[PDB]
Protein backbone atom coordinates (compact mmCIF):
# COMPACT_ATOMS: atom_id res chain seq x y z
CA UNK A 1 0.00 0.00 0.00
CA UNK A 2 0.87 3.46 -1.09
CA UNK A 3 1.76 6.51 1.26
CA UNK A 4 -0.43 9.54 1.18
CA UNK A 5 0.62 12.92 1.93
CA UNK A 6 -1.99 16.13 3.55
CA UNK A 7 -1.39 18.44 0.39
CA UNK A 8 -2.51 21.04 3.22
CA UNK A 9 0.35 20.99 5.80
CA UNK A 10 2.65 17.95 4.30
CA UNK A 11 1.53 14.99 7.00
CA UNK A 12 1.96 11.85 5.82
CA UNK A 13 -0.68 8.92 6.20
CA UNK A 14 1.39 5.33 6.38
CA UNK A 15 -0.44 2.62 5.88
CA UNK A 16 1.93 0.44 8.16
CA UNK A 17 0.83 2.98 10.97
CA UNK A 18 -2.69 4.02 10.62
CA UNK A 19 -3.85 6.52 12.46
CA UNK A 20 -5.12 4.11 15.68
CA UNK A 21 -5.97 7.27 17.69
CA UNK A 22 -8.50 7.88 15.36
CA UNK A 23 -9.94 4.61 14.37
CA UNK A 24 -7.65 3.87 11.40
CA UNK A 25 -6.06 0.74 12.17
CA UNK A 26 -2.24 0.01 10.86
CA UNK A 27 -2.73 -1.97 7.53
CA UNK A 28 -5.77 -0.16 6.19
CA UNK A 29 -5.59 1.21 2.64
CA UNK A 30 -5.67 5.20 2.55
CA UNK A 31 -8.80 4.23 0.15
CA UNK A 32 -10.44 2.25 3.22
CA UNK A 33 -10.47 5.48 5.55
CA UNK A 34 -13.52 6.13 6.54
CA UNK A 35 -14.36 9.07 3.87
CA UNK A 36 -15.16 11.49 7.33
CA UNK A 37 -11.38 10.99 8.56
CA UNK A 38 -9.49 14.23 8.51
CA UNK A 39 -6.02 15.40 8.50
CA UNK A 40 -4.80 14.20 11.91
CA UNK A 41 -2.75 17.65 12.07
CA UNK A 42 -4.30 20.21 10.07
CA UNK A 43 -7.90 18.72 9.98
CA UNK A 44 -8.79 19.04 6.10
CA UNK A 45 -10.00 16.21 4.44
CA UNK A 46 -9.63 13.54 2.56
CA UNK A 47 -9.78 15.20 -0.73
CA UNK A 48 -6.55 17.57 -0.08
CA UNK A 49 -4.66 14.07 -0.06
CA UNK A 50 -2.63 12.68 -2.82
CA UNK A 51 -0.78 9.21 -3.48
CA UNK A 52 3.13 9.49 -2.97
CA UNK A 53 4.20 8.73 -6.33
FE1 LIG B 1 -2.81 18.18 6.99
Amino acid sequence: MKKYTCTVCGYIYNPEDGDPDNGVNPGTDFKDIPDDWVCPLCGVGKDQFEEVE
